[PDB]
């Protein structure tokens, strides 16, 4: 339900945004696609439709996906952009992204 959310049109202008020549960078992406100016509650939700199998952490598999999750079409990241997303968001290193990280990711941005 991400069109609840963030809409259409800031979906595709930051999906849009990034060609091959730009690194892929999260901290765009969000401000792009609406996510900064969103409550934190709201920024949880998104969090929570990232969270593809509910297990409580966005993980590897789900955070290389992430753009799937504002359009299902889009491509996943690499896997160096998925590694290098991972690397700006595990603030515990455990390898996944829990709620709070996700936020900071969000605030960082
Ligand atoms: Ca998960
Ligand atoms: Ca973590």
């Amino acid at each position: 339900s991400m069109t609840d959310l963030l809409s259409a049109e800031d979906i595709k202008k930051a999906i849009g945004a990034f060609t091959a020549a730009d690194s892929f960078d999260h901290k765009k992406f969000f401000q792009m696609v609406g996510l900064k100016k969103k409550s934190a509650d709201d920024v949880k939700k998104v969090f929570h439709i990232l969270d593809k199998d509910k297990s409580g952490f966005i993980e590897e598999d789900e955070l290389g996906s992430i753009l799937k999750g504002f359009s299902s079409d889009a491509a996943d990241l690499s896997a160096k952009e998925t590694k290098t997303l991972m690397a700006a968001g595990d603030k515990d290193g455990d390898g996944k992204i829990g709620v709070e990280e996700f936020s900071t990711l969000v605030a960082e941005s």
